[PDB]
């Protein structure tokens, strides 16, 4: 009960929220049912609109109009923001050439120049340029400020995930606002838009930017505005909160738009309809620049302009109903749409499988526009899995389609042409970023970066210590004129042993055999000097990973291949080798067909043995450096060695035999040389990071060599491919992919063609930040670059998504 008979008089939006049932007069009573009875009256005041006249120049100030247009509204700090336009001969915002703004301009008493951040709702980011002729005000911030080309939304790339992450620096598996409707079992509780569950604080985890703000006794003004205040009301809020004593003003402000978003479900991304509600957006910008101008802060406030998400085309006619494939359909619930989240319709029902619901997902038309997952087989790029929110069976839908459990629940429940929610990747998801203010460099473009990365900056401009968050703090230094954030690297935590020869082949029994005993001070000086590490600097070209956990490892050189050698894996944690343009691919004699040698530097006792892969039926092996680059027939011997090999179950081997003989030369061809390098990844409890040794669930049979859930390669060449990679005196470029071990290849409805047709689908959507394979490995890349450390950030943060130009 609210007994809302108090006063909103001299309290309209205060910043400070007050315990009912005492009435609330700030921008979520609304939201509440908790505003004072007086609330519309003395603070949603329309009167005469919201723009000054020349007939209201000079007027007598009257308390009831929406703003002011009267001499003392300046200081008052409530004109109109089109008062010294209309009434004292000044020049719109837009209208004013832009100046490069050095160092903030701000009214004496500011400590900081506070931030702006303008968040628009559905905001794909080819608006900015097919949109830019009814925009000119975000044209401007554009092109006078910083901005990225777009910026990558968080999966699912719905609204409230978005907004949170962008809140938070976190992924929505660690905010735990997974979706826009979520059932929690622990709490057997709802999230839901419509209603009030989602204002229970339990749904929100994490650190908000507003709270690491307040912590840190910085100011801030609101984030959620109740979807009844008009914008013109949130604009001049701000205004007014601007206008607030230096000991009451906040330095952090929000302001939120529900458009292009609202439009674009009933009209499409593109529809002609969508016109109207840019000019509106680029009209409210506008009045807030002229609103910061009239302040005299249009050159001290830091402003953000960023989207959530975006738009794609979707209409009902695409939808894939699962009644069509099962027959149990009563007996399951689908979160439905642009993504299929399956559990359990009932809990006490033990014929529920959801290996069956999966197998009969699968693969079952020629077209099907979707794709079943356990959620620990999604791609580990989208992060979507550790949250006891996520429901263990996931479906991830096409682009420009929905998924819905019945045909009934679509005509029950065509209305719209534009959805959004699909993999993060898809470039009509893709959103906007634009930074204008003495922080952001001028007249700057930056390259393409995620959401996940804006806390920790909106930490910068604040000066904010930012709570523990998935941004890499400095990665986005170069957006910043000043006060860029200087990382240190971590220091390594374990130091690698350089094992000599120390064992006799005959100490080896691990039921290994190979046909090498075809036996000189030339070449035996020479593989000497190899095994010593004469050609290191050839394929460790960024200097040797830092294990950054307590560990046994051992460097091992080779002629051809480098690598960090686990004795408590039993198998390389890295692999490290150079393919020039040059290289030549060859195969693998008949001699050596099933060849595993013993590796004299490292014991029987820290080593696999060939006996256990005989004895499991399921699983075979690989190795980290393939055999088919080996530089010479005699190299070739060192990539049979038993410390290169790795547990591959057989489908997975057609994967990385077609990855390891194809596709490396391809890369180098294109490239001019790469750099690889490959290793396990052993991640059971699906949490993004690097499992202990007491985390691991499968052995192969009878052993202790652990099976990896996944495997990796990081892939460097020059940025300026027209040198080497191995000589190359700039910027680097990288791709790396995470690629599931799986024992099948079920995921891949062409599988059973020839790899050509198949395998390299299959790495695209698998595709990682090198920073991905940094968690899931506790290993830190790129120690020895010329580089500075924060463009190695960025690069470590960058994702080769495959997609046509934006
Ligand atoms: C992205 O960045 C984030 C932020 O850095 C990373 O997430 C962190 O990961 C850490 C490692 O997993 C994790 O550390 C653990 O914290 C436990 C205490 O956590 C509470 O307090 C913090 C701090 O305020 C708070 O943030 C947490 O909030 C979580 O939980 C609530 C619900 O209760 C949610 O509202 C909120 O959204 C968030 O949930 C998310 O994280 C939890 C895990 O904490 C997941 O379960 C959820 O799915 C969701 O993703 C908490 O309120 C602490 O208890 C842990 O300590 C145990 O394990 C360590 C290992 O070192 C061991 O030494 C300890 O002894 C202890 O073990 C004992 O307890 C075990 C478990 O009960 C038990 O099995 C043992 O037998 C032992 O007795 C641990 O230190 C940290 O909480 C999260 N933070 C956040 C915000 O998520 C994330 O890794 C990054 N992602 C990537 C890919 O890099
Ligand atoms: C820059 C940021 N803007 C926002 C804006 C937000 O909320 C904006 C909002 N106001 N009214 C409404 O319906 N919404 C969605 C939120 C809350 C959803 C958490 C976090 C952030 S972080
Ligand atoms: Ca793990
Ligand atoms: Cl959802
Ligand atoms: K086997
Ligand atoms: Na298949
Ligand atoms: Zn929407």
């Amino acid at each position: 009960w609210t007994a809302t008979s108090g006063s909103c008089k001299g309290r309209c939006f205060e910043l400070q929220e007050v315990g009912p049932p005492d009435c609330r007069c700030d921008n979520l009573c609304k939201s509440y049912s908790s505003c004072c009875h007086d609330f519309d009256e003395l603070c949603l005041k329309t009167a005469r609109g919201w723009e000054c006249t020349k007939d209201r120049c000079g007027e007598v100030r009257n308390e009831e109009n929406a703003c002011h247009c009267s001499e003392d509204c300046l200081s008052r700090g409530d004109c109109c923001t089109n008062y010294q336009v209309v009434c004292k001969g000044e020049s719109h915002w837009v209208d004013d050439d832009c100046e490069e703004i050095k160092v903030p301009e701000c009214p004496a008493g500011f400590v900081r120049p506070p931030l702006i951040i303008f968040s628009v709702d559905g905001f794909r980011a080819s608006y900015m340029k097919k949109g830019s002729k009814v925009m000119p005000n975000i044209e401007k911030l554009r092109s006078c400020g910083t901005h990225a080309p777009y910026m990558r939304p968080v999966y699912p790339t719905k609204t409230f995930p978005n907004l949170y992450t962008l809140a938070t620096g976190l992924y929505p598996e660690s905010h735990g606002i997974v979706g826009n409707s979520m059932y929690d079992p622990v709490f057997d509780a709802s999230f839901h838009l419509r209603g009030r569950e989602k204002f229970n604080h339990r749904w929100w985890g994490g650190q908000p930017l507003w709270i690491t703000a307040t912590k840190q006794g910085v100011r801030a003004g609101t984030f959620f505005w109740s979807v009844s205040i008009p914008h013109e009301r949130r604009i001049l809020t701000i205004l007014q909160w601007l206008s607030l004593p230096d000991n009451e003003r906040p330095s952090v402000y929000a302001f939120y738009s529900e458009q292009p978003d609202f439009s674009g479900h009933k009209y499409g991304p593109f529809g002609p309809e969508m016109t109207n509600p840019l000019r509106e957006i680029d009209k409210t910008v506008g009045q807030l620049m002229d609103g910061l101008k009239q302040l005299r802060l249009h050159r001290c406030v830091n402003v953000i302009f960023v989207g959530d998400h975006g738009m794609e085309d979707v209409t009902c006619d695409r939808t894939e109903f699962l009644s069509n494939y099962l027959t149990n359909v009563d007996d399951i619930t689908l979160v439905p749409g642009t993504l299929g989240r399956i559990r359990a319709k009932s809990i006490n029902n033990s014929k529920y499988d959801p290996k069956t619901i999966i197998a009969a997902l699968t693969c079952k038309k020629p077209d099907q526009h979707f794709k079943p997952y356990m959620k620990q087989h999604l791609p580990k790029r989208l992060h979507y899995a550790n949250n006891r929110r996520i429901e263990d069976i996931h479906l991830l839908v096409d682009r420009r389609w929905h998924v819905a459990r019945k045909p009934l629940d679509v005509y029950k429940k065509c209305f719209f042409q534009g959805d959004h929610g699909f993999d993060n990747k898809v470039n009509s998801m893709q959103t906007v970023f634009v930074g204008y203010g003495p922080t952001f460099k001028y007249r700057t473009k930056v390259p393409p970066f995620e959401n996940i990365e804006l806390y920790n900056v909106m930490c910068d401009l604040l000066g904010l210590k930012p709570a523990p968050n998935n941004g890499t703090h400095g990665s986005l230094n170069h957006l910043l004129r000043t006060n860029t954030f200087r990382p240190t690297m971590p220091d390594e935590v374990s130091r690698p042993n350089y094992p000599g020869i120390m064992y006799l082949q005959s100490e080896f029994d691990l039921g290994c055999t190979c046909d090498d005993k075809v036996e000189n001070k030339l070449e035996e000086l020479n593989k000497r000097l190899h095994t010593k590490g004469s050609t290191k600097e050839r394929h460790l070209l960024y200097g040797r990973p830092a294990v950054l956990y307590r560990t046994s490892y051992d460097i091992l050189y080779h002629t051809d291949f480098e690598s960090g050698y686990s004795e408590i894996f039993l198998m390389p944690l890295w692999t490290s080798y150079t393919i020039s343009k040059q290289a030549e691919v060859s195969s693998i004699p008949e001699h050596l067909t099933n060849c595993v040698r013993p590796d004299v530097r490292v014991s029987p006792g820290f080593s696999q043995n060939c006996l256990a892969y005989k004895n499991d039926k399921q699983m075979s092996y690989g190795f980290l450096f393939p055999p088919y680059l080996s530089s010479s027939p005699e190299a070739k011997y060192d990539a049979f060695l038993v410390t290169n090999m790795v547990p591959m179950y057989p489908a997975f081997k057609r994967v990385w035999a077609y990855f390891q003989r194809v596709l490396v030369k391809k890369y180098a061809s294109e490239r001019n040389g790469v750099n690889v390098i490959s290793g396990p990844i052993f991640d059971y409890n699906y949490d993004g990071l690097r499992d202990t040794e007491d985390e691991i669930k499968q052995y192969v049979e009878g052993s202790s060599i652990p099976v990896p859930t996944h495997y990796y390669s990081i892939i460097t060449s020059c940025l300026d491919f027209t040198q080497p990679a191995d000589k190359c005196d700039g910027p680097l470029s990288v791709s790396s992919f995470i690629l599931p071990h799986r024992p099948d290849n079920d995921e891949s409805c062409n599988s059973s063609e020839d790899e050509s047709k198949w395998v390299e689908e299959l790495m695209k959507m698998h595709t990682a930040r090198v920073r991905d394979i940094e968690h899931l490995t506790g290993l830190d890349f790129y120690r020895k670059t010329s580089r500075s450390y924060s463009e190695i950030l960025t690069l470590k943060t960058y994702l080769h998504t495959y997609e046509s130009e934006i």
